């Protein structure tokens, strides 16, 4: 069991990520893959089970078992 | 069991992500894949089960088992 | 069992994501894939079951099992 | 069982996502895929069942099992 | 069972997403796919059943099992 | 003299001031003065003349010359 | 004289001041003065004349010349 | 004289001041003065004349000449 | 005289001042003066004249000439 | 005279001052003076005239000439 009393629990918390990103003449050319160019924020508590993937940012899988 | 009393629990919380992104003459050319260019925010608590994927941002899978 | 008393639980909460994105002469050319260029916000609690996918932003799958 | 008393639970909540997005001469040319360019907000509690997909924003699937 | 007493539960709630989006000379040319360019807001509680899809914004499926 | 040609002049312009102000149990007790608690927006071009006051927000004067 | 040609002049311009101000149990007690608690935005071009005051926010004067 | 050609002049410009100010149990007690507690934005170009005051935020004067 | 050609002049410009100010149990007690507790932004170009004051934030004067 | 050609002049410019100020149990007690506790940003170009004061933040004067 789990018991909290009068507590202030902050679990999986992302506070105030400030970004001032100035670019000029940007070019991106992806080809059949995965690209992430930006602010990201993932918060998780519990992930269970055989063969599990959690908060996969930019994941690429080619499986041929 | 789980018991809280008088608590302030903040689970899976994303607070105030501020972005000031100035670009000029941006170009993107994706070809048959996955691209993410932006502010993202995912909050999760519980994920269960065999073969599970949670909060997959930019995920690419080619499976031929 | 789960029991809360007098609590303030904030589960899976996305608060005030502020974006000031100024662009000029943007071009995007996707071809048969997945593209995300924008503010996103996903909040989830519980996902269950074998072979589950949760909050998939930009997901690409080609399965030929 | 689940029991709350005098609580203030905020589950799966997206509060006040403010966007000031100024563009000029934008062009988008999608071809047979999935594109998302905008503010999105998804809130979910419970998803159950084998082979489940939840809050899929930009999802692309080609399955030939 | 589930029992609430004197509570203020806010489940699956999207509050006040403000957008001031100024564009000039925008062009979009989709071809046989899925495009979303706008403010979206989806709120859900419960989704059940084998082979379920919930809050699918921009979903594309070609299945030939 | 003043001459404009083909111009886009934006003089004294206040664009899109967004406010999400959540309060709880506020109390104000003014006594014989000046109080401003709110969003304000004043735009002016030209003010002329001896002894002039322009866009006075919260002004208090007791003059006994 | 003043002459503009094909220009884009932005004079005295306040663009998109975003505020997310959350308070709880605020109290204010002014007594015979000047108080400003809020978002303010003043834009001015020209003020002329002996003894001039422009965009006075919170001004207090007691003159007994 | 003043002459602009094909220019982009941004004079007296305040762009996107973002504030996320969370307080709890604030108290203010002013007595016969000047108080400013908030976001302010003043833009001015030209102020002329003997004995001039411009963009006075929180000004207090007691003159007995 | 002043002449610009094809220029991009940014005079008196305040860009994107981001503040995430979290307080708890704040108290202020002013007595017959000047107090400023907040984000401020003043932009000015030209101020002229004998005995001039410009962008005075928190100014206090007692003159008895 | 002054002449610019094809230039990018940034005069009196304050760019992106980011502040994450967390306090707890703050107390301020001013008495008949001047106090500034906050983010400030002043931009000026030209100030002229005998007996001039520019961008005075926290100024206190008692003159009895």
């Amino acid at each position: 069991g789990v018991l909290y009393v009068g507590s202030k629990t902050k679990e999986g918390v992302v506070h105030g990520v400030t970004t001032v990103a100035e670019k000029t003449k940007e070019q991106v050319t992806n080809v059949g893959g995965a690209v992430v160019t930006g602010v990201t924020a993932v918060a998780q508590k519990t992930v269970e089970g055989a063969g599990s993937i959690a908060a996969a940012t930019g994941f690429v899988k080619k499986d041929q078992l």
